[PDB]
């Protein structure tokens, strides 16, 4: 049971800052917490950082850690049934950085069960049959994936063609052929040998108790396996690749089962600066309603048609989760027809189209939280991109006050055109199971050695900091 | 166990190429192969790299690999005194990519002896305390490493700020406390289950016998520890993007030596035939007026030197200068010599131009002397994966294309004070006692990176 009656709403201190602040920082600690204002709730929601370098280095050890988390969160759920049944949810989630931890819920037993979870995942024991059955279950799950939907597997190539490295399912499939339990079983404390944990906290709790809870969990883990602090010289992030400034490249993927031919486009404006956010979103909104009016509705190229944003490596962009049975080059020509449509529509965006358009994106943008976790996921998105300007949305409003009609001339010429000298266009064909003005397009290449493809190209700058 | 007896030399067959040829490539093996046409000597020298992803793992894994090879080469040396007594030598050396193997001497019984070497380093037992003495010895060595020369530490800067990532000696310092013997003793089969060996063979040697020898050796390797191959993207490579005009520097005061170190670096590019003769000719064309005035006339310190950088398949420009001076003061002197060459090259007429490009030619022009020197240049061809064995005549013919105006084109685009390709950067070292660089984290925080070189 563990006493949930301690629900008295804590009044905010003299330290009244409008956001979670870096209230505790050491070589191990980095602590972030503001409490409830719009809700005044007994719950609290929690967001927790894990990093290991080993979580990006091997398909073998990734499968290891993946199934490790599987049998692990599998285990204490027999305990945690009643507690989360007592309205105390939590999350263990694989990332490319490592795992992901997040806890939500009432202030019944939060530091206590918190500590129980920390100790439990800190020291855990393994059964060989349960090991091998979990192994075989996800083994049969692996080769299930080889026939996904073209838009789903297209999203896989989306996550695959926008990174530093991502190991394939074939990389995983040869890798499970040699897996033993003593291997990862010895490897796990080597796996967890050095970490930094950043803690995002929120709700009906105390600053000084949050300091003690942070010191608690770090001292607990040092007690377990003496996980030493990480290095700033090894906390690395990975970049998105630079095109040869007009070279747009593409390749094809003949599907096996589905006779629809998939294709999806992507672009690179710049970082989330003042200008480019509203550029991409407002542009996304002006390819929402007239394009939904025209291409999907008026042309009916196919059933699966999408047009929307795509944020990779802390860089936004523009995706089109569109699937039909067309010649994809012909469908590109349709796309180019839509680009000429937008060419005519630059001046044809009137005063009213602009005003309704900016106010609808503003209402899209402006939204107070309805949950204590609603803003927290978005804050977590700033966290995983290391941003922390929690009023950069106010900066977004200030730039939404700043776009002119002349800007989209400026945005089109060097960025959006075909003769665009700063053109960063991406497309990929995903072919089938069997598969009014034509501009002078430069013939793109075929992409065979993806290793040699992404081998020689540059990358993108990080932040002049805030 | 071995004496060389094959000295009746084997004549050169149908293969009419004068170079190391890639005759075999599997998922594990890749055999660039040559036979002897110059000197007809019964020695055969061997070159083998041991790439591993486990290279950049830790400063702990650095010392693992390092001290592993160290004691490892020390251990079989107890076996290898008959070979040392035979005068038939070898090499084991680490890389920031992995390890390196050389085998040298006569072509008779190198495969079988080599197989013994491979088998013993694969099946190797570990002594506890002997290792501890070695551990403490390299500990005291790293303790001594903080008291080394600023020019030696300047070359350490050359390996330092010119990568994607490295480890520091302080990182190396605390991690020696973390060393246990079962850690690496269990990490060796962790190590040896996946790494790479590219094969290079050269000598009075046949083809199919060499195929069988290399296949035998890798078969033994897979027999013991089952070394599974890599992905080609798993052979990835480590350099800092510039703003291309802004000049950057930091100081790191010395502890022991009272002299101050300084150097200004300039990356041009890859080793394109353009940038090769740019760098070489420009470096040597400033070298002799430097010998005229800065070294001889000024006499600031004795350790004053200028040279090129050739690493990562990437060119560079160095100035080995160690002397206790005020920093900006010596900066202004080097700047003054930049002005000196700016006028002096324009002052150099066609005569010294032609004699000096002839000097660079005869620098470049030298006949083979042994397999070792050509093989060292071959190894440089290997490590950046370029193999251009006939860039000699090519870069010479390119050298003929450079005029007095052509080098001015090389000046003002890149080397002017307002040049947009001003690749200017420095590192200060103080005594034993623009803008500033905040952090090395800030040094590698906000950056693009480079296109990579097409391999061969």
């Amino acid at each position: 049971e563990f006493i949930p009656t301690n629900f008295e709403i804590l009044p905010l201190e003299k330290e009244a800052t409008p956001y979670p602040a870096l209230i505790k920082d050491t070589a191990m600690s980095k602590l972030w917490f503001k409490q409830d204002d719009k809700f005044f709730l007994p719950k609290a929601n929690l967001n927790f950082e894990f990093f290991s370098p080993f979580a990006y280095v091997d398909p073998l050890h990734s499968n290891m850690a993946y199934l490790y988390l599987e049998l692990l969160k599998d285990s204490l759920n027999e305990y945690a049934y009643a507690a989360e049944l007592a309205g105390l949810s939590y999350d263990l989630q694989n990332t490319i950085y490592g795992m992901y931890l997040s806890v939500k819920g009432y202030n019944d037993k939060q530091p206590i069960l918190l500590k129980k979870i920390i100790e439990k995942m800190a020291t855990f024991e393994i059964d060989e049959k349960r090991f091998e059955i979990i192994k075989e279950a996800y083994m049969r799950s692996l080769n299930n994936f080889r026939a996904e939907q073209p838009h789903q597997h297209a999203m896989y190539y989306l996550r695959l063609l926008m990174t530093e490295v991502a190991w394939t399912k074939d990389e995983l499939k040869e890798a499970l052929d040699d897996v033993t339990l003593p291997r990862l079983k010895a490897f796990i404390p080597q796996l967890l040998s050095r970490l930094h944990i950043e803690a995002l906290l929120h709700g009906n709790i105390t600053k000084q108790a949050a300091l003690g809870i942070m010191q608690m969990v770090e001292d607990t883990l040092i007690e377990h396996a003496h996980t030493k602090p990480l290095l700033p010289s090894q906390l690395v992030r990975y970049r998105e690749v630079q095109l040869p400034d007009r070279g747009w490249f593409v390749y094809q993927q003949r599907n096996e089962v589905h006779n629809n031919s998939g294709i999806e486009i992507y672009y690179q404006t710049d970082m989330q600066s003042t200008s480019e956010n509203m550029f991409l979103e407002l542009f996304a909104q002006i390819i929402s309603e007239p394009a939904f009016n025209t291409l999907r509705t008026k042309e009916q190229l196919g059933y699966i048609v999408f047009s929307g944003p795509r944020r990779a490596n802390g860089i936004q962009g523009l995706r089109f989760i569109i699937q039909s049975e067309k010649p994809p080059h012909y469908l590109e020509s349709r796309v180019e027809a839509f680009l000429i449509t937008m060419e005519k529509s630059i001046e044809d965006m009137t005063e009213e189209a602009f005003q309704k358009h900016i106010q609808a994106l503003a209402i899209r943008r402006l939204d107070k939280p309805k949950k204590l976790s609603a803003e927290s996921a978005k804050y977590w998105g700033e966290i995983i991109s290391q941003q922390y300007n929690f009023d950069r949305d106010n900066t977004e409003v200030a730039y939404l006050k700043t776009l002119t009609k002349e800007d989209i001339i400026k945005f089109y010429k060097e960025m959006l055109a075909v003769d665009a000298p700063r053109r960063h266009k991406v497309s990929v064909h995903v072919l089938a199971r069997e598969m009014s003005q034509a501009p002078a397009l430069p013939q793109p290449e075929v992409i065979q050695n993806m290793t040699e493809f992404k081998r020689g190209l540059p990358l993108f700058p990080l932040v002049k900091p805030h």
